[PDB]
């Protein structure tokens, strides 16, 4: 049971592997990409600070991934323009379908499956106010 | 700029008040919190180091707070131990309003019952 939550390695390398294949994928404009770069290297950049201080453990880096892919999810949900909702979707669960093959070489369905359900729940509630 | 959606320091304020909150509410193991807070230190730490580089936005405060939010979903769902689920779901969704009363002043109960819907959610996963 490899996963990106096994070690601050591969957490990194997997946040950094599904931005590497977003980015050549359908359904998001250059300034959605942009945005969705900029968490996915602050979130690496939190990840290297606390694995410095020895912080690290598989429940926070489970939560830090969620963290990660919420924030995807987010942006696809909320910023409009450059596709459809299921073309933003289909392209993010790809995405994050390679990033495990790249640095774990094994699929979390589960996690995808989450992730995909974010997508819909907050395009539907948003963000205002 | 008078949210933690579109003002960095009132999304550090927010994220610093949910865990301040937080610790004396029921439901969490000492080790649950420890992992709670540290989540919080370091996505405020982010949001300070995209600040001053001019790099946050609405957008990306949004993405941020909710990826927070998530976070907290995600520890109260998966990890055992220290209350019921019922009970760590009521204590993040107070600790949440009165974070919104320590920085707006005005609860976002919508806000409020999506975070409340993600425990769920994740723990059904």
């Amino acid at each position: 049971h490899t996963t990106p939550w096994t070690n601050p390695g591969l957490a990194e390398n997997f946040m950094n592997s599904f931005m590497q294949g977003l980015s050549s994928m359908p359904g998001f404009t250059a300034s959605q990409l942009d945005d969705m770069s900029t968490i996915a290297q602050s979130m690496v950049q939190s990840i290297q600070s606390l694995a410095a201080q020895g912080r690290t453990s598989p429940n926070k880096l489970q939560a830090l991934n969620m963290a990660f892919a919420s924030s995807m999810a987010e942006i696809a949900a909320s910023e409009e323009g450059g596709g459809s909702l299921s073309t933003k979707t289909s392209s993010i669960a790809s995405a994050m379908s390679n990033a495990f093959l790249q640095t774990t070489g094994v699929v979390n369905q589960p996690f995808i499956n989450e992730i995909t359900q974010l997508v819909s729940m907050f395009a539907q509630a948003g963000m205002n106010d």
